[PDB]
């Protein structure tokens, strides 16, 4: 019961570092979060997840994303789970991971299928100002990918930082590769497109469909 | 609005290839569908990803998975659209692509964005019993990528099929590869089972809980 | 749904030169404005209509009457029309678009046929007063004559400021010429004016009630 | 949400031994069951708890009484718990654990207390017929007694077998010792009936309602 | 009805000592209270835990916790069952009795059995602050035990004063003895702390979570 | 909740004489009962109306009328009540006194006083019909009185056994004295039903104004 | 329906004095009233009552009580009425009789028996403050007691006067006499101050509880 | 409330012969019925008016209709009235007198005058089908003429038994004596027929309409 | 529509007299008016109570009443059926007539049958006041009699000037002749002459309440 574009619900929450609300803790210091859930059906899955998260969590914290995990779980079999990851797996776990008992956020941010209070192992990227950027739910059974998260907030900051939309697979777009395509005009080209042009900078064109940075 | 599990609703949804009855012109065919969404018609990063899934359409059809787009627009501007993708991109879309002006259905799946009248770039599975499956929510500034939805439909494929769930980026995942994760031992005779299947080989494993076959 | 006479619906959308509302907007400067609404963008008899009467706004200029588009698309692709049209034309696009889209104004001013959702090509006029003066509705296969509607519009500018009636075919007329028609003797003691007007050469007449003026 | 007397709900709960039927599992073989929830797993008030449940399971058991455990946890946790109690308390807990996520059953029988979402420290005592016969609520800080809820178990079913009352502190009473407590004459022939027996001395009184009997 | 946690009813009730506020009266005069309820008056049962409750009367108030008696019964035969305490048990009850006629508080606590209209055999303690701390609603035909009464104030108030957590039958645990719990690391970096703080001395421990201190 | 000549509720309640149900258990035998319930507030004038009700009630059983106690008390509380009038006003009090529960007989019969959740001082007849035939509510503070009560039986008896009225005060009219009042005739035909054989054999007429049976 | 201590209900009744409105014509003249009622004008019972009433009206208003009947009649049988009995019972009816068409009075207080049109014999003490202090239901067969209704109220004065409970038949018990019940005792520390006053000697007493005092 | 023509009301009313069905217990047998109504029993207008009615009801019997009736009083003081009368004047009433409680009869046939409670002296004569025939009012305080009444139901006798109409003060009229007056010839053709029949004998007559026939 | 006591409608009428204002033209001037109502003019048994009301108009106004007829006719058809009169019966009609247009006045004083629009053969007695004494409706077939409005306008006159009640037929009863019937009044004052006179044969009696003077 949330979607793209809304604020996240600024909700006070439990996690393995501290108790904390969420576009405060993340929103104050101007850091994105993807808040990453898990079902509890499948904790297998989730502890390969939470492997590669960590494998991966210098990725995202270049990014200045910060990542935190979610399940309806409570702290201690967390923080004992990911001693377990430590000792067997030989990785550290140092994102917070949040502990929501009976699913009060999941409720409040949709996590829950119906006829089950957990099935989705729900990702959300919210940016610095606390909007719902994107959206994932995988099913229980499926172990996400952590490189397509990636792309995805790499996206969503250049998208931030440049104003461009990102294409199929940016970037690595069979079409085009890594060209990052500026929105077309909703009102005459000359407002911005024209004066920006390669006569003006690198916002080059690509066969009048578009103008694309490659930055 | 809607989540994974919760049945697809019924709704009379009008395509390029006529006006069908869409949980179940698949669902009594026993096709799986992967109705994604775009923003708006002609926008240059839904070409680009309407290229792309049409050229991914052939691995979407070896898994009786069957791609069919959404927007709120009319078929008009579909069929100008994919007559524009047949003649000046070198392949053509073959798949039905949803006229959902009114917004009826995008309202009924949380597919706008807040405060918005268009749709995001949004991804539903819906699997042959007419169940949401998956749902992604990439924003219209990113555009997805479809090797990471064969993979999410690859994976729900190989769990329905061999019962089984999938690690992170599997076949692909660091600590296991290819191999499966068959259910954890969610009874202490089933513990019992995995330190014996274990012992005996048949599996492997790491503690009762995390065992994983090649299969 | 409208008819003549009748207010011009206050609406509110956006066009290829900002969002404006436009009962009223070109009122505000006490301009006429000629809306006409055709089918679809990137279509070769759209393109015609619009290259022409880009060819001849500054007709439409200076009777004070300001043309507007409008087609149930986006402002995305109404630009990337008018560019087209700069470059294989050789012809601007200097003249407000009209992105209505759901086809809130087109359902509005009734000018989407029925068994359709694309718009027929439509024209409007509205004096500055915000009334519909005139409506034409040619099938989107026919494209319009933009001389005529021109005509129309000098015709009934005469009729506003002058208080004359126009003939057919103003001012080309067989009968009459370029002379305009003065309002029929609609009471016993303007039939005297009349039949007395007449022989004072002021009008020239065919009885009382057709009586004409060169003006 | 409950009281003494009342049917225990029926209702589903997976424990760490299957899922199973709670007022049925153990109706069937002719057992009562005390269900305990305890707040987590990897506590340490509740893994006292555990360990001196499992050091008198078998005296719970050759009474007739089945413990069973709560907890808002999954049943993975449960067993890595009973786990780390069998090798470092050295005590393998041998008694189902319910995994009442999202604490419905909690819920049901007002396990969580005020505020809070995870439960306190309840013990509910249910018979064959399924009726609730006792229930504790301690606060989460305060590990209970399980000498006290054998004690209480023992009278409950003394008081069945033999349809007496037990004392205060029964066994152990200051006034009588371990003599029941004959329900008290309730009528003018059964007061008259007790003051006979008391002639007779079958049984020992302090008054016709406060008479006693060695058994 | 009432939970853990939860905030005594503010309602003023007649006792063998005069008609009080009681979440109020030994409230504000700082004082904790332990309000046991049994059935009737003139029943044996009741008759040894009031005689028990007076026995251990000094040791719960010199704890700052005061008895409150409740029946469904007249503070009229309240005094009178008193005076036939006093004479035959030889030892004279000092605590308020509440006589709630028609059970208005008595359903306020959920304190009557299913099916029934006398009162079970309830206790809530409750703090200084009105908050209702243990409940034990225990059975007609069971007698309470005041000493398991005893040792969870007791262990309430070290709770309270030294901030920790009891074990099982604290001050007398299988494991630990007497030396309470400090409260579960519930952050990483508390982990780190109680993993430093056990090589200090002061707190040993069987892991970072189910540590104890000396006092 | 009930007025004059409305069926007694077919209840089940407690009595002193064991479990009963009301308008059956002396309807049985077809002898009336005297229903009296007094507050359980106002213990000293009860006392006395129950020392009265067993000094008289030989005279209501030899008219075939069983006196009942009502009040909202327990069976031991009453039947030790009893016993103190039998040892210190040295009389058995031998009629059943329902020990009713919640008052749910008080709201059957509408006893209560205002504002209070205790009983007045009712007193129901009821007939061998289960009939109520009279109803009287004296104040808790005020006693009744047995005499008068035993006059209205009497008189309830013998207008059942004559069919007569009873002048006031009877059988001590000052005006009419002993002798009754055969209700005045109300059709021709009962005017030649009191002028038979000597009027009736030997019921007299007053002067003419009214026919009655003297004795 | 009314009980005793409910407000009379505020109701404009007319009688053989005027239009009056009941709680207010005796309240604001600092007089209670006894309202009776018979059931029918000119019957002998209710004529021998009427006698009575009229008899003892004197006792009743220097008592400051006075008597208003009430029928299901008209004012003028009233006034016919009581011209016979001025005529021949040589008693001039001085008190004002009620007259209620349609009974709504009546059936406000529950005057009218079940399966009838006509009142009872009803009879409601009402205090000055206007509250409902006594009923009587007698049926129309028996005639009542204006002796005992006069022992009633001089009973019922007294206790709003001397703040004293009255026995079962005051003046006249056979345990006391004319001596009134002290309030009994409903605290430990007024149980202690009412042996020192039977000490002293101001009451005296059966119990604690059972005081009286000579007045 | 009722005019001549209208069907009388169907009423069950207690007379002193028993409850009947008033407008057809008298049609059924095909008799008519007189109902007159007095103001109340032991009047002593109303007493000469039963004496009188008495005195001539034989006339009215004979005559095929039965004298009935009427106050608001009860059915005893009719049969003590007629005791009265038939003991001191010499008459025993035959006739049945009804006795409307509260008025209900009264009300329907509009006997109440206005600012009264009790009937007017009124007389319905209504005929064997139901029908009021005739109506009269006389105040309270003047006394009817019976035989104003038996010549108006002789009238209306003959006028249904002849078709006929009766003059002034038939059968002792000024004009035409005992003579019957002919229905008025309402025709041009019984115009003429009454003038052949005035030129014939079989009438008289001082005109067409004024005809009159002895009979 | 009306009933006895009732004021008399204020209406204007016209009458062959002129148009009035009747309930206070006849009230002004100090008179009673008997209206009566006949149904048409012309009409046979209309004629000869018109006759009749001639003959004896001189003993109506001589004892202070005014005629005065009415029926649903015009006023000349009134005066040509008075001209008929006079010269055929030979005698004038000189009391006013009234016409009401398709009968208003007729109408509410329920003067119209039941199931017709004519007038039958009303009379209203109206004293000086406006207030309707008397109303008679015979039917349109049976002619009245004036000499009984006579016997009721002189007993009317008498009541109200004597204070009395006539008895039946006065001056012609068969009981008391000509006395008129005194007030059962008591007035304490005028009741000495009641007794008195009793003995001294000015006022007989037959009881106590029957009691009759000369006058
Ligand atoms: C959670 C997990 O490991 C697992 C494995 C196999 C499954 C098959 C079907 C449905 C759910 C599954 C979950
Ligand atoms: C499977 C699961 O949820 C879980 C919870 C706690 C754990 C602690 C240590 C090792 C493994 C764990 C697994
Ligand atoms: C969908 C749209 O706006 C569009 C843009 C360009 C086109 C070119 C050729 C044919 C159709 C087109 C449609
Ligand atoms: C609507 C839009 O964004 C867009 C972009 C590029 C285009 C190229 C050719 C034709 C239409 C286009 C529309
Ligand atoms: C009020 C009550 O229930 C009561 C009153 C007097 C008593 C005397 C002795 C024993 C019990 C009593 C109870
Ligand atoms: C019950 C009793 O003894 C008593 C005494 C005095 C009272 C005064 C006013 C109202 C009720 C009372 C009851
Ligand atoms: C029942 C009634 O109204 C009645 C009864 C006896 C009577 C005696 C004398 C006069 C009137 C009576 C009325
Ligand atoms: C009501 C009734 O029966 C009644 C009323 C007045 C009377 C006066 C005199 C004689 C009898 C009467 C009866």
């Amino acid at each position: 019961m949330v979607v793209i574009g809304e604020k996240f619900p600024e909700v006070e929450v439990k996690t393995t570092h501290g108790v904390i609300k969420l576009p405060d803790y993340f929103a104050e210091q101007g850091k994105w979060f993807v808040l990453f859930s898990h079902p509890a059906d499948c904790t297998p899955v989730s502890t390969t997840e939470f492997y590669a998260m960590q494998k991966r969590v210098d990725q995202f914290r270049e990014l200045g994303v910060e990542p935190i995990g979610l399940s309806v779980d409570q702290v201690f079999s967390h923080i004992k789970w990911m001693e377990w990851i430590k000792e067997n797996l030989g990785e550290e776990i140092t994102f917070p991971v949040i502990a929501d008992d009976r699913g009060e956020l999941a409720d409040k941010l949709g996590m829950i299928p119906s006829g089950a209070t957990i099935t989705a192992r729900a990702v959300f990227i919210v940016d610095d100002k606390g909007i719902i950027r994107a959206i994932v739910y995988y099913p229980a059974e499926v172990g996400r990918d952590w490189d397509e998260i990636l792309r995805l907030v790499k996206a969503l900051k250049v998208s931030d930082e440049k104003g461009v939309a990102l294409p199929h697979k940016w970037p690595n777009n069979e079409l085009i590769g890594d060209k990052a395509i500026v929105p077309p005009a909703s009102t005459v080209d000359e407002v911005k497109q024209r004066e920006e042009a390669k006569a003006k900078g690198e916002i080059e064109s690509y066969d009048w469909w578009f103008s694309y940075k490659k930055l």
